[PDB]
DNA sequence: AGCGTGGGCAC
DNA sequence: TGTGCCCACGC
């Protein structure tokens, strides 16, 4: 773990650089994806991705107990457990 | 539930 | 560097 979060408050510390350049945007607060329905700003492009389907109500994860649809697969692996018991 | 959003990391 | 999952926490 070589590379530390440079800000004085932040004690982060991370192993790839790449990983600090993503993580310094918490405090540059920069966000460069925009959602052209919305016109909300976020920080990833992952992010958005699955924030759009919450105005196009797409959902590609289905539970495969129930059939259940999901937006988002941990949401799905959250929803899975509950027919365990 | 709905879903923002950082951390680990593959490609 | 950029793209995009999984994973986990929080409200
Ligand atoms: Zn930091
Ligand atoms: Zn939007
Ligand atoms: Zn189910």
């Amino acid at each position: 773990r070589p590379y530390a979060c440079p800000v004085e408050s932040c004690d982060r510390r991370f192993s790839r650089s790449d990983e600090l350049t993503r993580h310094i945007r918490i405090h540059t607060g920069q966000k460069p994806f925009q959602c052209r329905i919305c016109m909300r700003n976020f920080s990833r492009s992952d992010h958005l991705t699955t924030h759009i389907r919450t105005h196009t109500g797409e959902k590609p994860f289905a539970c495969d107990i129930c059939g259940r649809k999901f937006a988002r697969s941990d949401e799905r692996k959250r929803h899975t457990k509950i027919h365990l018991r």
